[PDB]
C-alpha cells in the first residue's frame, strides 16, 4: 500500500511534466496538454492532437520510454492490489 | 470458469458504462459509443471519434486507468484458459 | 518450435481472415485490410483506416478481443524464444 | 548491465533502421521518420504521419512484429532494473 501511493504520486508528477511541457511547447490547454500526456504513455494515442514541433517529437519519444514503465506499473498495482480485492469482495453475499 | 465469468460480465458493465457516458457527453451513437469504449480500453485508439468536450476528456483519462486493468485482464484470461486449450484440443487427430 | 509454428499459423489465418473481411464490408484493397488488420491487433490503430460501417465496428470489437490474445502471444514467443536466442549467439566473438 | 547495454543498443539501430525506411520510402525527414518509427513499436500510433506506399505497409507490417519484443523488452528492463532501484533509493532520507 506504500508501494500503490508511490506509484500514484510518481504518475501524477510525471503527468503533471506532462501537461505543462505541451502546454508550453506545442501550445496546448492545460486539460488538452494533460489528456495529451495520458493517452500517450497509456499507448491509446488518439492522435488528434500530435506534437508538430521538432522539440515535441524528441520530447515524446524521450517521455514514452521513461513514461510507459510507470504508467502501466501504476496500472498494473492498481488492477491487481487494488481492483481485483475490491470485486472478489463483492462475490461474497 | 467463475473468474472468466466475473471478468466477462465486468468487461460488459464497464463498456455499457463507456456507451452510456460517450453517447451522452459527446453525443456519439450508441454503436460508435461502444466501439470508441472498447478502441480506448484496449488501447486500439482509432481517434476517428476522440472526445470534444472537457467533461469527455477528463472522463476518459479515467476510464482508460480504470478500464484497462480488467479489460486486458479479461483478454488474458480469455486467452490462456479459453483458446489455448481450444487451439490444443484442435492439434490431436 | 512445435509453439512457435503453431502460433505463426494461427496468426497468419486471423490476419487473413480480416483481409477477406475488411476488403468485403469495408471495401479495402487487400493489402490495405491486411495492414489494417495488423495496425489493429497489435494495437497500433493508426486509424487512417477506420471502419465506418456498423458491421465493420462490430467485428473489429469481436476481432480485436479474440485476435489480440493470439498475436501478442505470437510476438511474445517470437521474441523470447527466437530473437533471444539469436542475440545471445551473436554476443560470443 | 549487459543485458541493459545491449537491449539499448538493439533499440537504437532498430530504431536508426526505421528512421532510413521511412525517410527514404515514405518522404518524411528523418525527424519525422524517426518519431514514426518510436510511435509504431511502442504501439501508440498518432497515425499523423502513416504509411501511404504499398512498400511501406508492408514494411510496418513486418517491422511491428519483430520490432515490438525488443523495444518492449527494453522498456521492460529500463523500468525493473534501472528506474524501480533509483525512485526506491530516493525513498530513504
Ligand atoms: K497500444
Ligand atoms: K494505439
Ligand atoms: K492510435
Ligand atoms: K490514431
Amino acid at each position: 500500500d506504500k508501494e500503490f501511493q508511490v506509484l500514484f504520486v510518481l504518475t501524477i508528477l510525471t503527468l503533471i511534466s506532462g501537461t505543462i511541457f505541451y502546454s508550453t511547447v506545442e501550445g496546448l490547454r492545460p486539460i488538452d496538454a494533460l489528456y495529451f500526456s495520458v493517452v500517450t504513455l497509456t499507448t491509446v494515442g488518439y492522435g488528434e492532437f500530435s506534437p508538430q514541433t521538432d522539440f515535441g517529437k524528441i520530447f515524446t519519444i524521450l517521455y514514452i520510454f521513461i513514461g510507459i514503465g510507470l504508467v502501466f506499473g501504476f496500472i498494473h498495482k492498481l488492477a491487481v492490489n487494488v481492483q481485483l480485492p475490491s470485486i472478489l469482495s463483492n462475490l461474497v453475499p
